[PDB]
Order: C-alpha cells, then structure tokens, then sequence
C-alpha cells in the first residue's frame, strides 16, 4: 500500500495549503465588509497581518513538539489528528464570523498543518525503500504542496463571490474529512515508527552560516508573497474597486509562474550555475516587487505576479538542492533535514511578513511596504555570491 499513503499525503499537503490560502481573497474582505459596512483600515491592516501570521507562528512553535510526538508514538496517529482539527478548522472557518473565533481558527489550522507536514512526509519517507522512487514521491508530495496553493486562490475567491463566504469551507471540510475517512478506513493494517537514523539537530544546523544564508533568502523570497497575500486584496479594493471574484484571479499568476519557474528551473539550475540562479532570483522577485503597486489595472497586475512566481520558483529550485548539498557536506544528513530547514525558513516568513508588513502598511502604506520588501531583496540578492562551491 505504498501508493495510496502517497496519496493521503499528496491530498493532505494539497488540502492545507489550499485551506491556508483560500483566506487570502475572502476573510480580508469579510472583515473589511464587516466593519466599514481610514483609520478602520490603519487598524484593519495590523488585525488581519495578525491573523494571517498567527498560522505561521503557531506551526513554527508546535513544530519540534510534534516531532517529538511522532518520534514516541509512531507517524499515523499525528497524522489522523491533522486531519481531525483541520476539518475543525475549515468548520470553524465556515461558520463563524468575529474575528476572534476566526484568529482561534488560523491557530488551529497551524497546528494541523505542522501535524500533517511532518508526520505525512516522514511516514512518506519511511515507508518507501528505493531512494530514487524516494525522491520521485517526495517530488510529487512537495509538488502538491504548491498545485493546492496554485488551486486554492481562484476556486476560493470565485465561490465566494458566487455563492457565499460560508461554501468553500464546506467543500473544503468535504475533501478534508473524505482524507480522513480513506486513511482511517483503508490503511488500517500497521503503524509506522520513524527511523531511529537521526540527523544533526536544527539548532546546529541552523548555526551553520552557509545554510543560514539560503534559509534566509528563501524565507526573504517567499516573504515578499507572504506580505502580499494579506494587502493586496485590500489595495486592490481601496485603489481599483474590483469585484470580489478578482481577488483570486490576481494571485493565480503568482503560482502559475512558481509552477513554470520550478518545472523549467530544476532543469536549468545545474547547468546555468545553482548561486547564479538563485541570485537572480532574488533579483528578479526584487523588481516584480517594486512593479506591482504601480498597476492601475488587473492586467497591469497579469505581468509582476507573473515575474514573483517566476523569481519564487527560481530561488527554490537554486536552494533546495543547495540546502541538501551543504548539509550532506558539512554535517550528517538524513532525508527529513532538508524538509525541516525549509519548513522553518517558510514559517519565519508567514511569521514576520503579514504580522510587520500590516504595521507598516499602516504606518507608511501599501506601496511603500512593497519598496522596502523589494529593495530587501534586491540588497540580499549579493549575499548569494557565498555559494559557489566548486561543483
Ligand atoms: C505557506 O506555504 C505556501 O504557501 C506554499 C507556497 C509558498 C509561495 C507562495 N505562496 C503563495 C500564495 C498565493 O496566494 C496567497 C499565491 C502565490 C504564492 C506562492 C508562490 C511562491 N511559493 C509557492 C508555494 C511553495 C510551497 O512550498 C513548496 O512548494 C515546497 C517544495 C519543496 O520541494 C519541491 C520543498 O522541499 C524543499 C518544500 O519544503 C518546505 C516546500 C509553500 O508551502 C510551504
């Protein structure tokens, strides 16, 4: 049964990211609605970066006490609990409108993502044998990490706008609970422990400067998106009035382009150098930056999406095999590190991009948050010259 908890992994993936970024185009909105119906936005601004980082936040701080959970109690009991208070989330998500049980939500949708993540991978990873068929699932696992983040946008902000803020969460719970339902019914035979092959703890890992530097940047690249996603439906609704089935229709070109950048990229970076790509990534993610808040129009929006999603898939197809190469270099290596040091980089920029950005979005504004981000960038874009191992 090798294939199918492949699938409950690559549908668990799936759902979370499309669970984590449904938010995007509808709760800002509704809380936007919910008030107005500006000062209201200067504090508006602060709440949702808030809410939106509180998923972040939490998954960053429970991640070392689920690692711990599933090292003593095996892979699918963490892994049934995810789903369990995913689909409480998504229920809760559906139903209720204030913003606290809304902030309670997002904390409880982080604790389900960190469950699923790395009990999922790592149950994954355990079970197959061959590590090339190894490389090739978890290829395909981490591959719908980003087809639920490309889906869940549009999917998300159309039904909305159709039918109303309460049915895609429904549908979502539907998906949620009918994962649940194959794990628990048709994979019942045996629980998986994980290896007892212990890699170097994160601690040292993370002291390590080289794999600093790559975490950073890829937490830097991935905060740009992390800052847009709570405030550019807002800017969108302050600057071009556009209707609430746009606010998806925006952000797909951002994973479309991740999904173009990462699928040419794994191709290219080995041959047009892995710190040279990488660096250019940065570059490249800088300027899209700067381009977005000078759009008047939707299709003004179309092309410096386009180039962020170009950039992001870039930087993560330069790093990811330069994070696995430095840890195999100078330290002790086993398949999850790799995994492990991207998950923190991801959370550290969900942790600090809509939670800080807000603040500034209030304080200085929209596009002014975009310059600093982007000029961020641009200016850690150097720092990739520390790459340049002679392979
Ligand atoms: C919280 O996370 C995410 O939201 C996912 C995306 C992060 C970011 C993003 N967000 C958006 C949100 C939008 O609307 C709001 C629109 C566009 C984007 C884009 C384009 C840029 N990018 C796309 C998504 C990337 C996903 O992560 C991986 O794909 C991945 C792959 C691997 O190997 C292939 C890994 O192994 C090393 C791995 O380790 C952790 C992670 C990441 O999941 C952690």
């Amino acid at each position: 049964s090798r294939k199918l908890i492949l699938f409950i992994v690559f549908l668990a993936l799936l759902l979370d990211n499309m669970l984590l970024t449904v938010v995007v185009p509808i709760i800002p909105s509704y809380l936007y609605s919910i008030k107005h119906e500006d000062k209201d936005l200067l504090n508006e601004n602060v709440q949702v970066g808030l809410l939106f980082a509180s998923k972040a936040t939490v998954q960053l701080i429970t991640n070392p006490f689920i690692g711990l959970l599933t090292n003593r109690i095996g892979y699918p009991i963490p892994i049934f609990a995810g789903f369990c208070i995913m689909f409480v989330s998504t229920i809760m998500f559906a139903f209720s409108s204030s913003y606290a049980f809304l902030l309670i939500a997002r904390s409880l949708q982080g604790i389900g993502s960190s469950c699923s993540s790395v009990a999922g991978m790592g149950m994954l990873a355990s079970v197959y044998t061959d590590d090339e068929e190894r490389g090739n699932v978890m290829g395909i696992a981490l591959g719908g990490l980003a087809m639920g983040v490309l889906v869940g946008p549009p999917f998300g902000s159309v039904l909305y706008e159709f039918v109303g803020k309460t049915a895609p969460f429904l549908v979502l719970a539907a998906l949620v609970l009918l994962d649940g339902a194959i794990q628990l019914f048709v994979l019942q035979p045996s629980r998986v422990q994980p290896e007892s092959q212990k890699g170097t703890p994160l601690t040292t890992l993370l002291k390590d400067p080289y794999i600093l530097i790559a975490a950073g940047s890829i937490c830097f690249a991935n905060m740009g998106i992390a800052m847009l996603e709570p405030a550019l439906p807002i800017w969108m609704m302050e600057t071009m009035c556009s209707r609430k089935w746009q606010l998806g229709v925006a952000f797909l070109p951002a994973s479309i382009s991740y999904l173009i950048g990462t699928n040419i990229f794994g191709i290219l970076a080995h041959k047009m150098g892995r710190w040279l790509c990488a660096l250019l990534g940065m570059i490249i993610v800088g300027v899209s930056i700067l381009c977005i808040p000078f759009a008047k129009n939707i299709y003004g929006l179309i092309a410096p999406n386009f180039g962020v999603g170009f950039a992001i898939g870039m930087v993560d197809s330069s790093m990811m095999p330069i994070m696995g190469y430095l840890v195999d270099l100078r330290h002790v290596s086993v398949y999850g590190s790799v995994y492990a040091i991207a998950d923190v980089a991801f959370c550290m920029g969900y942790a600090i991009g809509p939670s800080a950005g807000g603040a500034i979005a209030k304080a200085i504004g929209f596009p002014w948050l975009m310059t600093i981000i982007g000029i961020i960038d641009i200016l850690f874009a150097p720092l990739c010259f520390f790459l340049r191992s002679p392979p």
